[PDB]
This record gives structure tokens, sequence and C-alpha cells, in this order.
């Protein structure tokens, strides 16, 4: 089997903070966090902020994107369980069109920025950052939906083209 099993993923460009990753990290007992990020790879001040940070009893690991579909790809008789933790759409991108099998892509924190049209108080996207979601599922098949936090609203990708996108 592949070295890992992807039990979940999920973008948020605030990656471990507060109490966010505790709480989905209920849901899944036995997996790890691991993030993918070129930046945070070689940043040894927030990947300790974020290891200090993860939920209690859960492992955090830390690959850059050609690391990450490396390690992926080595065969293991004992799979290991990971939450793929993203800081954006684009490294997502990257290791989608790698290979690595995203089936559920959580969209949990997007900053506004100028470019970028509001949808929920954690989530903005701009029109371009839509049409990269639409191309992965389109691709991928992958399930693509807006949720902050398990208990919270959650909006799928086609409803927010129709509401927020028209086209």
């Amino acid at each position: 089997s592949h070295m890992w099993k992807i039990v979940f993923a999920r973008i948020d460009d605030r990656l471990i903070h507060g109490q966010v990753m505790t709480r989905w990290m209920k849901g899944f007992p036995e997996a790890s966090i691991v993030i993918i990020d070129d930046e945070l790879a070689v940043d040894e001040f927030m990947k300790n902020i974020y290891t200090m940070a993860a939920p209690p009893g859960v492992k955090v690991k830390v690959f850059g994107v050609d690391a990450a579909l490396k390690e992926w790809s080595q065969k293991t008789s004992v799979e290991e369980k990971v939450f793929l933790l993203f800081k954006n759409i684009d490294t997502c991108k990257r290791v989608m069109d790698g290979g690595l099998p995203i089936t559920t892509l959580n969209i949990g924190g997007v900053a506004k920025t100028p470019q970028r049209k509001g949808i929920s108080q954690s989530v903005s996207l701009s029109e371009d950052e839509v049409k990269t979601l639409l191309e992965l599922k389109t691709k991928y098949n992958v399930d693509v939906y807006l949720q902050m936090i398990p208990d919270s609203e959650k909006i799928h990708l086609t409803t927010v083209v129709e509401k927020y996108f028209p086209e």
C-alpha cells in the first residue's frame, strides 16, 4: 500500500490555529496531520509554532510538495492515516497534479484580498480560484466544500458558483 492513507484534506491559510484542528481531528482518531507547503517546510520558527499548537496526542509532520509526493509514493505494509492540511489552493493543485489522490477537499480558511469575493467569515475566493477548484473537481472527482469547523455551515462548490459567481 501507499505510505499514506488520505482520510481528509483541508485548505486553511492559517493552518493550525486556535482550537480548529482539535475539533477536526476528533473525527479522525488514528490520523496524523501532514502539512504540505514549500514555505513552511523550510521555516523552522513556524514549524515549531504549529507543532506546539497541535491537538493533544496528534502528530504533525511538514513536507514540501516534492517530498510529500515522494513519501506518498513509497510502498509499505502498514499505511499511516493522514489528514492533509494545505495553506492554499495552488499547493493542493500541485500535489493533485503530481498524482496524490484527494477525494474530499474542505475549504476552511482563505483570507479576503481585493481580488477575492467574500463568501463567509472564514472564506473569500477569486474567480480564478473558483475556476481552479472546478478544474480539480472535473479532473479528479474531488468533492469540494467550504466549512470552517465540523459543526458549522457547509457550502458545496456548486452552490458557491451559483450564488457568488453566476457563470
